[PDB]
């Protein structure tokens, strides 16, 4: 009979086609999403392993079922590698490595610390926050966070394009939040974690730091560490950490503050609550296969290799920014200080939705973005470009400068098609239907795919 | 650094751990009702380039583009999941994004119910799952019991079956909006037909968490809960022998054209179920797991997987009949499923003692609270699971042989019990005592020799 040892190639050749088609797409394309990245073969070997076949319900040395002597060493190693990666003292810090992905990691923390219908503040979604930080329409609550808890957004200053820390302090005093969130999806500059902390300390609230995008940078110490000012830090292990899709939750432990009036020490009460909310509250069975893959990625994060990568990522953002500025493009917050280069297309007479679709057609995956004063919510006037993706294929300043030329030609096609159509649906149809436009795009595509294929791609060759 | 270096060369600390866990799995007799050995085909898909794609949203309606290939994958995973549980795509849909089993349920609760609405599920010690809702005397333990108000229904201690009589009685008082038809530790089948009558009367939704029996339901070797339930959650890694993920099957199209008004009434599950998955609870879908699940669902459709599932049932029967004929007492009489609920009080031993001893001789089984027990720390009873070893091509004769090893293990447990006081002591006496140690070390070797011979799905090394 069937052994279950048959290769995917032979076993399910419908699925094997699809793996190779998505592998080819990744290699011939210019990936320009800030959240995307190309994962190591080392980690993907661990991801697709026999660790799939273990129910290690619980935590090391406190499992529901036994026979977990090996996975305990793995989960404990993943911890000591995560503490080492963000250079944390195991006396002062712990970490939970179980979170299935980034989103659950945050929900775990909310559940661990807050009661239902407690008050949460995060950067607003169109100002560049994530759904997980809490988001409601006028008509309906959209985030799970905004259902179980009461979320109020803090916003940017439309002028500077920065987090209005002045108004954040103003609203907190009124709203009385118990947790304020220090993270972004679309924000070029850094976060004044120091100031955020002062706001919380004053309004007697917790400071969560969702360092999803910056995790790879923070690890390498090419950015200031939010661990200096925050007590709770959530993260994805797959954004700039270039690992498998999982999550982490860093938390404080030991002594908080020895009260001089009483004289006795006050303990941090995060560790027990954070872990209890992960399991047995929100999640169930851990994905030991992902935990292993994450520990391999955290091992890489500690190497000097990954530092130089992260130093290059920054310069490839700088390079891409300076290249755009010098083609008459407007960047939100003027320039980037990280890995993403928020772009404003209103001042070149184009929107995100038009640019996005055209770039996609020439094998350039980038995402539209809402830029301050963008009138139509439907069609955000702006674009978000991401270094880390291509930098992992060993790109350089010259290569990113070359990327922007391809982008620019794409934008010009966009501009020219815009004045020969009315609304977006028309624009998107004119790209496919029109013979002249089609061939102009087909040409640009070839040159882009030719350009991309040359550069190496981490992971396997075939899948 | 290319990032194309092998794990072997790259991180040889981690590579040792993979081989040690691979050896543990091969030399051990895995007897957990959840545990199963996943195919190489699916693990190849799990550890693939699909990790490196943010498919936020749904097919044809992604937040970011460049998802033409993953759309075909996510859509294929759907058509394979509908085909696996023989569903009409006119009448049924499915969401394939759930990260794991637990979130899949939380998605459904969030999709259908308001915060602090009323949920009923089999109690935890009676054999439910934490996700169905569980509170202590002092504090709410389940996330479900925090956001929503959960009341358990229990077994009948006499029969060892779901007291459908009292479920109907309490449900008229409690007025639940959602009742859950699933188990972790229950040998016999669920009268989904009766559960439905309860709900229909108390105007409630019937969720069917078919985690443990998903592989059986697929192969059509037991009752389909799709006949009586409208919502069906499942893990893709229990008896479906797939990668670690979750599904949510739901109704769609027309429910009932009301003859008074005359107009058709739609099922309003599809949009709410999907919205709760994304963009409410989850973010970036694990396309690598979705692919692995689609590979496993392809296998579930084959006649091969039927003969596996027919064998799984007989290997449960075989193990049950073998135990009954050695003086062991099974709860619920027997097993029409894949698990046997054993009672060790009538042979003068508890679960915690048996569990620890069997573990030491490479036999992973889990303790289980026999109905009417109350010893929490020391619950008299054990849960044995076919599917694990059946996937290594075990037979009735092999499972009969498994019980011999178990029996010897129990006897060692009994003998150590009368030479010790508190459980904590018992567990130390196993390690410390020279006579006991060698008797265990002997049993271990014979078990490991026995096990290694049988084949193991997946890779040879990792």
């Amino acid at each position: 009979g069937w052994t279950g040892q048959e290769s995917l190639s032979d076993s399910d050749p419908e699925m094997w086609e699809l793996l190779q088609r998505e592998k080819d797409r990744q290699c011939r394309g210019l990936e320009l999403i800030a959240s995307e990245n190309f994962c190591s073969r080392a980690a993907l070997e661990a991801l697709g392993s026999c660790l799939n076949n273990k129910y290690s319900e619980g935590y090391p040395g406190k499992r529901y079922y036994g026979g977990a002597e090996v996975v305990d060493e793995i989960e404990l190693l993943c911890q000591r590698r995560a503490l080492e990666a963000f250079d944390l003292d195991p006396a002062q810090w712990g970490v939970n490595v179980q979170p299935y992905s980034g989103s659950p990691a945050n929900l775990a923390v909310y559940t661990a610390l807050l009661q239902p219908h407690d008050r949460i503040m995060g950067l607003d979604l169109p100002d560049g926050g994530h759904l997980t930080h809490g988001y409601m329409s006028d008509v309906k609550r959209i985030s799970a966070t905004s259902i179980f808890f009461e979320s109020m957004p803090y916003k940017l200053n439309p002028k500077t394009g920065l987090i209005d820390y002045n108004q954040l302090a103003l609203t907190a005093r009124l709203f009385r939040p118990r947790l304020i969130i220090a993270g972004t999806s679309a924000y070029a500059r850094l976060i004044d974690y120091a100031r955020m902390r002062e706001v919380c300390d004053e309004v007697k609230a917790h400071l969560l730091a969702d360092m999803a995008h910056i995790s790879g940078l923070v690890a390498a110490k090419v950015i200031p560490s939010p661990f200096k000012h925050a007590d709770i830090v959530t993260t994805t292990t797959h954004k700039t950490l270039r690992g498998a899709r999982s999550g982490l939750i860093f938390y404080r432990k030991g002594v908080k503050a020895v009260d001089p009036k009483t004289g006795r020490e006050i303990p941090y009460t995060f560790e027990d609550r954070i872990n209890f909310a992960v399991f047995p509250s929100l999640q169930g069975g851990p994905h030991n296969h992902a935990i292993a893959a994450v520990a391999v990625a955290l091992k890489q994060a500690c190497t000097p290799m990954f530092r130089e990568y992260s130093l290059q990522v920054l310069k490839n953002a700088r390079a891409m920014a300076d290249a755009l500025l010098e083609r008459g493009y407007s960047l939100v917050s003027g320039g980037t200080d990280n890995h993403l280069v928020l772009v404003d297309l209103r001042p070149k007479g184009l929107d995100g939705a038009r640019a996005e679709r055209v770039l996609e057609l020439v094998s350039i995956t980038a995402n539209k973005n809402t830029c301050p004063g963008d009138r139509s919510a439907i069609t955000p006037g702006g674009l978000r470009l991401g270094a880390p993706a291509l930098t992992s294929r060993q790109f350089r300043e010259d290569d990113f400068r070359r990327v922007v030329d391809f982008i620019d030609e794409g934008v010009n096609i966009g501009l020219e098609v815009k004045s020969k159509t009315a609304k977006l649906q028309d624009f998107k149809s004119f790209l496919l239907k029109d013979s002249e436009t089609s061939q102009r795009l087909a040409n640009l595509r070839q040159r882009v795919e030719q350009f991309a294929r040359a550069f190496p791609m981490p992971g396997f060759d075939e899948h």
